[PDB]
């Protein structure tokens, strides 16, 4: 078989990528390693920028996020018996962020695609990528046992964090810049109607904990737990009586808890690889890097990465622009380390960190009281969280 | 003999405390363990916050600063190849910083204090406080081998990191928050123009440098270097070199150099007490906090430590309400912790730190590029340059 652009892996990164480009005319097969199901049992994201709210409608899969998404305007971050509220709409000129679980956004992708006749291989075990760097590369890759090779012009790796792609480039051609935090998030999902209308982070001396949401009737909740924690140590009774032991008591006590949906620990790190191409393969999304979930932008990320291909994929094939491509590195990097930046600078002011020091304890609050009660502070935060424009 | 208020110490802090006290006709007795011309050998500081100058201006001497001092209105930031400026007038609302030597300050405030006629002891030496909690504390100490005792009300410790006060608190009524850099600062005071009408703070790979000034014929340089390193091991020609290696060509270049008129290396720290008073003594000054000089908040600190004793002072003497001083770590702590995380975030972007992976260059360097690009990130450090408001 043979297509123009093949596509590894069928998380939101590669299905919006093929959404576009199968809207453009641009003929792309996603290959997929699980089953739909399997896809579709992540949790994860549920925070979304208005860059990837205009990429969703472009790719014309918004209705049911226009429907069912919850515009946001504000959020708020307690600490010290304190709860400070961020107008992002005010103080980031106007933007507001989305909350429409991932979960949902992968299953509009899918319909759409599945409508659309556009051809995606789920299964397709062992996939290898050959001739990076000639004029015809291709993938092989594994089907009932028997191997089938797609032959194509340009390659989108798409495949995640541990994904064939990244693994596939020398790996003395390129240069990882990466921190493990010493602490993952506990989260869980329940069938509740949530805490509040808005997000709220907060700093607690016990550790972090946020509530957030899905809908008016499901909430998503998560505390910070030591990388020693296993799951099945947590039940929804020690849940619920750890989160409201970290949250302001006025909002501890209208808590409505329930049974979890979903309970898992997701570990926080810090990646980036330079360049974030090799030849005629592109990496998107978590495929070339991790940000810690603090400050919502990991798939938020993956959506100007796709956005940034697509728009270079075009010229490349409707205007013979191919030279173009070189360029793609350059501009996603910019954009990636300054989200980078930020989430580090979340994670850093609202968790608890082993062995800190009376001082660093001492600054890390006043980092809060500072940029928390300075309009200038505030807006850093805003403007960044809302999400900086693309190039 | 006795006074109203006793203080320990003839630095900057010290001097201008006595000269407002004295102004509003409070009498004070300065003590100080050194000569004259030891106290105006220092060089120190250069960078007057408005606050300060309006201080000076308030305790009637700002003529010769009036005359002799530069206002700036910017400052410019050179890393990786760039040389951007803040515009501290126009992102700060209109607020300035003054240039004006701390020798000059002090030599100012000692001629003032002269002229009124007010009691200052120099070479007082074993200074010992007593009877702290008491109604009436008092200060022993030798001059010319006779010990003398001294009555006050209130005694002000304004003397510095190494003095008497700090120490004379019980140890475990204090909470101290202490930070000690891995390098220092090699200072280098030159009879020569200086390079740019504003100053230059440099981010480099061979490490920090900055371009400052005294007048238009007196410049002060300084290099980051190691702990390990003698200013005896740093000629005037090697300095100059290595400035010369730290700085953007064009700017390299235009710098007219000459022999030194003072070298010397200091360390940097970031160190805060809680709280800090103890009965009748109050901490002023570096006596009760360092901060690194990169921000250049340390005579600042200690003019508003100055200006918030000195009303609460007033009020006690006054008005009679004494129980105003029970405020006073409170009220200095809040500017404090804020001027000493600018100080740290200021340390942080700029230095080059021993044993730094390529994940931390690369946000090091981000965050120069995100702070100095926005409008909002700029206001940041423009605001906390020019100093926060003294409450
Ligand atoms: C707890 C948590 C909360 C988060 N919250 C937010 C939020 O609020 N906002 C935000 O922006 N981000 C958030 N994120 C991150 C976001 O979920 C990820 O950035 C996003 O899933 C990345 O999408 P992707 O398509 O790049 O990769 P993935 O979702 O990882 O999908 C990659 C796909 O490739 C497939 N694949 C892997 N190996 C191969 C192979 N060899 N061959 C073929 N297929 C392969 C995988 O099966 C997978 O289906 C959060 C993440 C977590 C963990
Ligand atoms: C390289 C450098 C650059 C700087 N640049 C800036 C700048 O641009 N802007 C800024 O705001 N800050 C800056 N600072 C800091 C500023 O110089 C200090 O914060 C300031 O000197 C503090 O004044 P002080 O009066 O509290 O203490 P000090 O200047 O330390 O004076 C205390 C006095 O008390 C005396 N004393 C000590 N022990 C006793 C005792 N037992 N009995 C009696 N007397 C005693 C000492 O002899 C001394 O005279 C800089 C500092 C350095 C080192």
């Amino acid at each position: 078989m043979k297509t123009q652009v093949a596509i590894i892996g069928a998380g939101p990164s590669g299905l919006l990528l093929g959404q576009l480009l199968h809207k453009a005319g641009i003929d792309n097969v996603i290959l997929e390693r699980q089953t739909p199901d399997y896809v579709l049992g992540k949790i994860r994201a549920g925070v979304l920028e208005q860059g990837m709210v205009d990429l969703l409608r472009e790719a014309g899969v918004d209705r049911r996020m226009a429907r069912d998404g919850l515009v946001h305007e504000g959020v708020e971050i307690a600490f010290a018996g304190q709860r400070r509220r961020i107008d992002l709409k005010r103080l980031s000129g106007g933007k507001t962020v989305t909350v429409y679980g991932q979960t949902e956004v992968t299953r509009d992708l899918m319909e759409a695609r599945e409508a659309s006749g556009a051809t995606t291989v789920y299964q397709a075990a062992e996939v290898r990528l050959h001739d990076l760097q000639g004029e015809r590369p291709y993938v092989t890759f594994e089907r009932d046992g028997e191997r089938l090779r797609l032959d194509c012009d340009y390659i989108a790796g798409c495949d995640g964090f541990h994904g064939i792609s990244r693994q596939s480039i020398p790996a003395e051609r390129l240069k990882v810049f990466e921190r493990v935090y010493p602490f993952g998030w506990l989260g869980l999902l329940a069938d509740t109607p949530p805490v509040s209308h808005e997000l709220i982070y907060a700093n607690h001396p016990r550790g972090f904990a946020l509530c957030s949401q899905r809908s008016a009737t499901r909430s998503r909740y998560y505390v910070q737990v030591p990388l020693t924690e296993k799951v099945e140590d947590w039940s929804d009774e020690r849940f619920w009586t750890e989160l409201k032991a970290r949250l302001p008591a006025e909002v501890a006590e209208k808590l409505v808890t329930g049974p979890s949906l979903e309970k898992s620990i997701a570990p926080l790190r810090s990646f980036v690889v330079e360049p974030m191409q090799h030849g005629r393969l592109f990496l998107a999304g978590d495929a070339a890097h991790i940000v810690p979930p603090t400050g919502a932008k990991g798939l938020n990320l993956a959506a100007s990465d796709v956005s940034t291909l697509y728009r270079l994929l075009l010229k490349a094939y409707r205007e013979g622009r191919g030279e173009l491509l070189e360029r793609y590195s350059a501009i996603c990097l910019r954009r990636i380390w300054k989200a980078e930046r930020f989430s580090w600078w979340m994670t850093s002011v609202l968790h608890r960190f082993p062995d800190t020091d009376a001082f660093s304890q001492r600054i890390q609050q006043t980092e809060l009281e500072y940029y928390l009660g300075s309009e200038a502070g505030l807006a850093t935060i805003a403007e960044n969280y809302v999400g900086l424009p693309y190039e």
